[PDB]
């Protein structure tokens, strides 16, 4: 086993095919399914798995009462087989905490969990299923990371952390890890004004992250990382197709180097693939809530402040709940190119569905096709009434 | 690992011995068993497993209400260990969809799932547990496949799809896949007038499929595939022993090149082994419903329009529910010959048992013996009343 | 991997230490535990597992109603990890049927299940988890086998079957199997008048089975097998320490070549280790029912019609339910000698505990020590009242 | 695989990071979780697992009634994946008994379980998952061992046993095992007056155990073992920071060679790391009950009868239940040094929470960091009221 290198480009995305779906909430109505949130997907050379933050209780368990809360001593990063539900019996604990990332470098998996109270959180970096490095809070205000997979290049796996305010300037850092050890770190540069929950992918020795500007921006900050030189910049998606939520209506001209205003102190984890004409953005259909999800082909979104969709695909109807979304690819597939993939978290329960005392989610996940495939919509599928 | 070649003939079938039985519905009365339908069996070089389409809910789960329906975003092709039930905790998801096939080529497994709405379905071809190829609907009318295992020869694995009407001419195609990639495809030829849900087996470098003529035929269409030349023909079982359901009474003379009439717009997945004198047909005992199942030795059924049974075996009594049946063999057993096997889906619940709101099934499966073994009958075994 | 040869003798048995206990019924009060009976233990070169006949339902399942019955289409030989309970999720199905044996020959496992109606049963011999040979009933009266593990020597694994009456002369046969195939078989010889449910072990190229004379004998028939010459004789344990159940009181002088009378048409599966002075017999403590279990050191029991205990150990108190017992050894342990082991089936429910509608069991298992260890008693441990 | 040698020293402990947490009781409110107690953690070269004594019943099972009791035929040493709960379906039974230890020697795992009545207990030593040696009670008064992992050096794995009174002089012995066989044993030497439940670790070819003086001492006896010479001494932690429970208030000067008095016939399993200035002690926060847990850096605690804390960390608040605590390290991590770790048993139910009829626990576990990390508190997290 050698370290993986990002030596391919993206395949052409002409549409998106179904990849994985767990139906966790449907199934959890009558079986031992952990309450989760902040899910993602990550591949090993021999396996792709579902990841999420457990709440340390089953949906039907009485301890699910209160699981709207993000941070407790009862959370862990868990992983489980693709399209199975996160059950008590089939889930593997990666590490303990309430904020996480994980990736495989071609030889083994790095996993990072942050735990602790708001003013005294710490990150523990696991490599090869053993803790190797720890990082203490630097700003004493909820140290936090991506909540989706990191990408590695020749052993170097960059990871974006934020510590500080969610509603004002914070301190963001890029850690460059190898075999669990800190090669290097830098404070955020470029023109992104606030960074949270970066969704990352890698192609051609470059790692692109689309993040969440929780403070001011309804366009998304991007961080472009060079994992060999261990340097980066940042900016925003220029496109007027705004991809945060909530958000104002799409203008005609976006902003490249500043937050697009109209919505403050809020947002959602999201992602894009930024590849010239082969550029697709994800967003919730609603501008007001986390419902619906669509992919839009927006040629040159990153660099073109007037760019609009030339093609699209519904993933989740606007009458269905969505949530977080992020990027992963199977870097170990055979072929000339990396096939873009993504997941959408389908949040159920609180605060939108408050007849139940819990909040959980299921997952849907899709990869790109070079065909023009017909679309379906992919809702969670559970009847809340069944839990009353 | 080399690609498997079909270099053996069928063993002599003098009877059928018990191979596998899951008792899923009995067990699912009180444990976390997925609702399923359209089951089958498929072998790897080192393992044989049960396959079926999950409905993404347990039997006792409230979400089982409505599982009579065939097509939802909640279905997946699942596999699980032989004679165990399809449980939430022991089931492995092969791919997402509501129509499927799967086979191992000697090196790895190809799995195919079709998903999407009626007029915009698509097939995703997985190979080595990664998606490789996609095929869009060509007739915009429920793209669909075999619902039992494909067979491979020197890497080439043919698969039969139908897109179009279930009650009139449709467009059927034979895809020749290798390592997940389309070598070639052809439109259906021969004299079969309508093709659905082919049950396939392979011997001596030839692949025989017995299918379902849903439109007109109560005899079964056969497709004979040559996986080296990648060509095929089709016809019907000539025999007057009619093997679809529902069906008219057995005549005295069958038809070789046309549907045997008397029953329209309906049928059931079934199978046969067509091997000269060593020819066995499966059918439901009832002509009106999916109840009972018998094997009949009908020498030269494929070519002899006057052929009648010379031997038989009851699998399921006429007072017990059956359903789909299909063919598989363990191509990787040691020995001079391939031992024919088959499964029968034992459907419970709706529409026949409508005091419950669900439809599910269990499985029984048998292989051939060169002995003359005594028969038993093999019912599902669950008391519906227990679910009231 | 070579075939195992029985090249060691028995270790000296100075007592018995705890080996395994599943607590199945206790645990099954509140978890998904299969109803079973006729358990045993069998070792592979790398693992020892629990075996039993599933009834194809959980204890708490409604389908457990009626599980006093021995023979149904819902039974299977299952295996599961040592001292775990037979759960729906952790049990592996070896083959389908209601009478079984299984052993490993050093290279792979042979497993045999008999299924079918009383007058038309058949045995299917699985080898390396594929069916290889079938044997039809010869006497059309419940073909049946050992219900505990067979022993192999240089690939040859003898197995004892009985077909015919349980209350009069029957036809017993010794099949000599290699790689699943019949090398040879013989009708029973020696002076044993009726043979059922043989418990076998092997030492020094010889295989000794202690069986159940259901017709007349309260002493136990023994079959001594020579697996190289593939020949055998039979007799009874000479000792006046009678080891069947029910049974008359111990006389002073036993019988070597005839059933010891006083009890007809009944009995229980049991076992012994017959090794000169190093001879231990198992029996229920009660003479009337399957309660209690003790080991007695009875020097030269096989050959000495006046032999009495010189040492003993309580396994189960007379106020606790027992049941079947049988022999196994780990032939693949390191050391100069084979360490004798045995299990006792702890039957709960019907017919003795008829406030519940079910019959099931748990297992306790012990191996020998060259120490003189203190004894405990090892009851099932479940409160029947909890199931009311 | 070679035998592991203890060739490293301890890393500097500047704090403690979260390692593992199972949330067993929270989760067990609504899933098939075994009742346990006396947990620990132990590493293999490729895996770290949770260990504990099962009570052979689920928490919600009716058989959990009475699980305050320590010793029954229903207990076993179980192991399961790190931070998962001890479920019926994912737990592996190591051996049967109600007192245990276990360790890996670099080649395979030794596991020891003691079972039997109070006056006739016996230890069975398993090696490579087979029983190898047995040891009978020597004092006929509850033969018992460490209840946490042993440490090995070049194949030699010492284990501390006590047989005799818990409230007066007892007979303690150090067994030196290799490949399951007794190399040697010695009666306890040094100045420790009573030894129970030793928590052991190894560094630089020396094995240090901190134990429980149940008779008189509120300071903890230490046993220092030399696994090459197979010799040992014992003493007490000199420090006035008293680490048993219950205990008197901390004096100003401790005792090195005698029990520190004021509390009789009681205590709790605990541990320390004794490494010059790099010395950390664990204790319950309360002096009266098993609530709270803190680590205190007490430079030279072992040798300095006036030593006081210079640094500390809260693990469990004084308003949360604790229990047993013990030591383990991953001897197979890469790096220049061994990273100290420990677990705390979080006992719930009886006798402190007597509205439920059961006693069980969950686990939290931590390892050391060379950073100064912020602390959190790590409670069990279950609401007892949910079980009413
Ligand atoms: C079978 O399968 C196929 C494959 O899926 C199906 O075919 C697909 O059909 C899709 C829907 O019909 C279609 O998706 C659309 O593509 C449009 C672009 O194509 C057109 O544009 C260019 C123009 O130069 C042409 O090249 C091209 O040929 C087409 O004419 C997109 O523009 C669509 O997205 C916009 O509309 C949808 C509403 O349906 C919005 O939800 C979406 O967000 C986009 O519109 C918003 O944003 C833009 C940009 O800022 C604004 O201009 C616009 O006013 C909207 O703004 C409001 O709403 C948003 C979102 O809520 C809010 O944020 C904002 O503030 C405003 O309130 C759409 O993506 C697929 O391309 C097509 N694929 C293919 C291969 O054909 C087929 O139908 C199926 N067949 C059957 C039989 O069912
Ligand atoms: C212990 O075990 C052994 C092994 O299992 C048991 O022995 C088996 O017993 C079976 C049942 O007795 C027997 O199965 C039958 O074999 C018949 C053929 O054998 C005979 O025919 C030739 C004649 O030249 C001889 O060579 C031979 O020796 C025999 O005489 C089959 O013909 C039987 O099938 C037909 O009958 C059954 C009814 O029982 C139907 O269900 C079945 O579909 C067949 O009949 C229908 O179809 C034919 C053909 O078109 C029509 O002619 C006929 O009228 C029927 O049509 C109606 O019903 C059908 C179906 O519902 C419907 O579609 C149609 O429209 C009409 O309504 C049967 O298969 C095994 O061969 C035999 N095996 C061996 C090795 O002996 C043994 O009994 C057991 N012993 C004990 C002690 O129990
Ligand atoms: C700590 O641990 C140790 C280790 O376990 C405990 O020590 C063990 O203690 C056992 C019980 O005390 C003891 O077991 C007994 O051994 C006897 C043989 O030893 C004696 O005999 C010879 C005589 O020449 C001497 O060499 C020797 O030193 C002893 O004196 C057995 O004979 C005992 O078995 C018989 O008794 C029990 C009743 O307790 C029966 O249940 C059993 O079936 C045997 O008796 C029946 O059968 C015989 C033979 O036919 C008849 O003679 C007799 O009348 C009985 O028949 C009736 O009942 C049977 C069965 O129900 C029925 O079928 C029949 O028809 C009649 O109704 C017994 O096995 C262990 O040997 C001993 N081990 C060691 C190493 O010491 C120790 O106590 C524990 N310590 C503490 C502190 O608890
Ligand atoms: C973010 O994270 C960081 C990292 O966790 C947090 O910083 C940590 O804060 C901890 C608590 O504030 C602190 O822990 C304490 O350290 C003390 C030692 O440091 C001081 O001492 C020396 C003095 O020469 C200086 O070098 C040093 O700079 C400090 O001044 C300990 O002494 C503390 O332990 C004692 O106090 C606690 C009460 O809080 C007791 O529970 C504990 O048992 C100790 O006190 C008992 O025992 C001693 C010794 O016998 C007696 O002297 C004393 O009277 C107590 O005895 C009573 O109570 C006990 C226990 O119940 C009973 O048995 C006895 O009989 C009596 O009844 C304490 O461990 C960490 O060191 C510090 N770490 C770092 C790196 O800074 C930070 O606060 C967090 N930040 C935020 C923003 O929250
Ligand atoms: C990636 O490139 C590095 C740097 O030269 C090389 O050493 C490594 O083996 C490559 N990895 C693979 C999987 O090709
Ligand atoms: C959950 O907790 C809230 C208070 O935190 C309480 O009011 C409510 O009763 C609980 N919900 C249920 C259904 O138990
Ligand atoms: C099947 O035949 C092909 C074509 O010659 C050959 O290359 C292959 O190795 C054969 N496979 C096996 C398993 O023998
Ligand atoms: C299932 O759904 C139907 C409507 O779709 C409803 O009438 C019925 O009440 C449900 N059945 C049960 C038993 O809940
Ligand atoms: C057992 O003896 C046979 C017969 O000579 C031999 O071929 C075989 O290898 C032996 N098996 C082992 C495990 O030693
Ligand atoms: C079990 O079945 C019997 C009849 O076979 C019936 O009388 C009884 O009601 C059933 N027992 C229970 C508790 O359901
Ligand atoms: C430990 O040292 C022993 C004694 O010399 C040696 O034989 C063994 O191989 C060493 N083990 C390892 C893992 O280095
Ligand atoms: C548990 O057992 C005790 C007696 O041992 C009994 O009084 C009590 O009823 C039981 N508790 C429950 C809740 O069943
Ligand atoms: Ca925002
Ligand atoms: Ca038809
Ligand atoms: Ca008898
Ligand atoms: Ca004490």
């Amino acid at each position: 086993r050698d370290f993986n290198n990002l030596t391919k480009g993206l395949c052409t995305i002409n549409s998106w095919h179904i990849y994985g779906k767990d139906n966790a909430v449907r199934i959890g109505e009558d079986s031992d399914v952990l309450v989760t949130r902040e899910p993602y997907v990550s591949c090993d050379p021999d396996e792709c798995r579902f990841y999420a933050l457990s709440q340390g209780t089953t949906i039907r368990g009485k301890h699910s009462n209160g699981t709207i809360h993000d941070r407790s001593q009862y959370r862990a990063l868990i992983s489980w087989p693709l399209s199975s539900p996160p059950t008590v019996y089939n889930s593997r604990v990666e590490c303990i905490g309430w904020s996480s990332t994980s990736c495989h470098d071609g030889k083994t998996r790095m996993s990072i969990c942050i735990s602790g109270p708001n003013n005294n959180a710490s990150a523990v970096i696991w490599y090869n299923r053993r803790p190797v490095t720890e990082i203490n809070t630097w700003a004493r205000n909820i140290l936090r990371t991506q909540e989706s997979e990191c990408v590695c290049h020749n052993g170097v796996c960059p990871v974006v952390f934020t510590d500080g305010s969610a509603t004002g300037p914070a301190e963001t850092r890029i850690y460059y890890f190898k075999e669990g050890k800190i090669l290097k770190w830098e404070p955020l540069a470029g023109t992104a004004k606030h960074i949270e929950e970066c969704s990352c992918y890698g192609e051609r020795a470059e790692i692109t992250c689309t993040c969440r500007d929780n403070w001011q921006g309804s366009n998304r900050p991007v961080i472009r990382i060079d994992p060999v030189a261990m340097t980066h910049t940042s900016q925003y998606i220029c496109s007027p197709v705004l991809t945060d939520n909530p958000r104002p209506n799409d203008p005609t001209v976006g902003k490249c180097n500043d937050p697009y205003p109209g919505n403050n102190n809020n947002g959602v984890k999201g992602f894009s693939y930024l590849d010239g004409v082969n550029t697709w953005l994800g967003r919730t259909i609603s501008i007001a809530s986390r419902s619906g999800y669509e992919m839009l082909k927006v040629p040159n979104a990153l660099t073109d402040d007037k760019s609009k969709p030339t093609q699209g695909q519904t993933i989740v109807l606007n009458t269905d709940w969505s949530g977080y979304s992020g990027s992963f690819m199977d870097y170990w597939a055979e072929g000339e190119c990396y096939r873009a993939c993504f997941y959408v978290e389908l949040i159920r329960g609180r605060p939108k569905e408050d007849k139940v005392w819990w909040t959980s989610n299921s997952i849907v996940s899709m990869c790109s096709s070079t065909e023009f495939l017909g679309q379906w919509d992919w809702p969670d599928g559970a009847k809340i009434e069944y839990f009353l």
